[PDB]
Formats: C-alpha cells, sequence, structure tokens
C-alpha cells in the first residue's frame, strides 16, 4: 500500500497548485483563504467585537524568511493578545507578516465576492492555554490569525516603520533588530469582521486557524508597496527572483458557513 512522508514556494514548479503533494491536507475541508461571498455570509449577532489589546506589544526583530517578511513580538506574557470576537480565551501576537502582488490588481489571499486587494496583512496569534505556539500548533483552536486587506491610495503612516527597514532584509536569510513597532498603526478604523475555521495558508497547511478577516481595506501608497516588491525570494549571491505574488489562491468552502460580525 502506498506510503506517504525539494522545498515549496510560490513557482510554477513548486507553488499552491503542488503543495498538496507533500501536504496532502490540502484536500481537507478546512483550507484557506476562501472566497467571502458576502450574499452567503450569514450575519451573526451573537458574536461579539473583537478585542485587539495591543497596548504593550513589544517588538522584537523583522526578517525575510524567503516566502514573506515578518515582524516578531516577545509572546511570553499577554502584552499583545485578541479576546472577543469569535474566540474562545486569549491568544497572543507571535507575528505579522504580508502576502502581496506583482502588480496593485493582486495580492490578497482572501476575496471579498471575488475581489482581489494589493495585498494581505495577518497577524498570527496562539491559544494561551496550551502553553507556547509549538504546542498550539497541533490543536484544532491552537491559531488565531487577524487578516487585514490592503488597497492603494493614501500612505498608511504607521507602516512606514516597517518600509524604512526593508532594504536591510532584501535577501533570504537576513533579518535585524525591530523595536518599538506598534502594531495597532496597521489597524483600519472599523474592526467588523468576517469569520471561518480554516487553515495556515502556508505549508504544512495546517487545519486549526480560527480565521478573522476585517471587512474594512487600510490603505497604503503605491511607494509603500512598491518597496515591498523590492525584497527577493532569494538569498545574496544568488540570481536576483523578486518577492512577488506570494499568496496562495482561495481554496474550497466546502461545508463551511462564513459568519459577519456586522447586519
Ligand atoms: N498565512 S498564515 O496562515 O497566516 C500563517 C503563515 C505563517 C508563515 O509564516 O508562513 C505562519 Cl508561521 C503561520 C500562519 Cl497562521
Ligand atoms: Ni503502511
Ligand atoms: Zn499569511
Amino acid at each position: 500500500h502506498h506510503h506517504h512522508h525539494h522545498h515549496w514556494g510560490y513557482g510554477k514548479h513548486n507553488g499552491p497548485e503542488h503543495w498538496h503533494k507533500d501536504f496532502p491536507i490540502a484536500k481537507g475541508e478546512r483550507q484557506s483563504p476562501v472566497d467571502i461571498d458576502t450574499h452567503t455570509a450569514k450575519y451573526d449577532p451573537s458574536l461579539k467585537p473583537l478585542s485587539v489589546s495591543y497596548d504593550q506589544a513589544t517588538s522584537l526583530r523583522i526578517l525575510n524568511n524567503g516566502h514573506s517578511f515578518q515582524v516578531t513580538f516577545d509572546d511570553s506574557q499577554d502584552k499583545a493578545v485578541l479576546k472577543g470576537g469569535p474566540l474562545d480565551g486569549t491568544y497572543r501576537l507571535l507575528q505579522f507578516h504580508f502576502h502581496w502582488g506583482s502588480l496593485d490588481g493582486q495580492g490578497s489571499e482572501h476575496t471579498v465576492d471575488k475581489k482581489k486587494y494589493a495585498a494581505e496583512l495577518h497577524l498570527v496569534h496562539w491559544n494561551t492555554k496550551y502553553g507556547d505556539v509549538d504546542k498550539a500548533l497541533q490543536q484544532p483552536d491552537g491559531l488565531a490569525v487577524l487578516g487585514i486587506f490592503l488597497k492603494v491610495g493614501s500612505a498608511k503612516p504607521g507602516l512606514q516603520k516597517v518600509v524604512d527597514v526593508l532594504d536591510s532584509i532584501k535577501t533570504e536569510g537576513k533579518s535585524a533588530d525591530f523595536t518599538n513597532f506598534d502594531p495597532r498603526g496597521l489597524l483600519p478604523e472599523s474592526l467588523d469582521y468576517w469569520t471561518y475555521p480554516g487553515s495556515l495558508t502556508t505549508p504544512p497547511l495546517a487545519e486549526g486557524v480560527t480565521w478573522i478577516v476585517l471587512k474594512e481595506p487600510i490603505s497604503v501608497s503605491s511607494e509603500q508597496v512598491l518597496k515591498f516588491r523590492k525584497l527577493n525570494f532569494n538569498g545574496e549571491g544568488e540570481p536576483e527572483e523578486l518577492m512577488v505574488d506570494n499568496w496562495r489562491p482561495a481554496q474550497p468552502l466546502k461545508n463551511r458557513q462564513i459568519k459577519a460580525s456586522f447586519k
């Protein structure tokens, strides 16, 4: 009988279309992202507003991991947490990262009534009742991701401290100290959201994520998102391959219901 055990990426040869070969959970019923069909999405008056408590958030480092860039946080205490919305309990912010396109007309992972945004911001949190992120990763209610759409318009002031250091992490494996960054400067004004049970959108595509996708996009300038597109998927000394189109497309919703926090 069959038995199951090159690196994944976003290229023709190793992109989303192929991930199912090493990560067969891609074939399952809880995969992210999804298209949010607003007609289908049922307003659920029993969802609470999302309580974002980032008042003490302690950023640590910023790094290029070869598939995105991310800002890490001290998650040893409840410095930056999510609760309420659809969540039971407290989730601690570990990291945020982005996905974006080669052009403004694509780049988001989630879509809304089939519309793609220019980019999507993901704030990754883990359920404190499991003690750390490695234990949480193993559970169905282990993680919560707050997803935020980016459109191109006016500059996002809170994003500028990030953009101003991207030249220091151009290539894979580069990182830098990145202290005193306030993630509140990346939120939109309204915290109205859609929620559904899903997965990581990157391998290993584990099905343990409560997704919270905000209705309202933030706007960033063309100049800012152009700075994203100057990152490299490659290492220093390797041929240049610009880090663009690092998004997985919408996956089948199957039997899941997406709920809205708003009428
Ligand atoms: N795209 S995602 O589903 O938010 C996600 C991405 C990553 C990643 O760094 O590749 C991680 Cl560790 C966790 C999550 Cl939850
Ligand atoms: Ni066997
Ligand atoms: Zn992500």
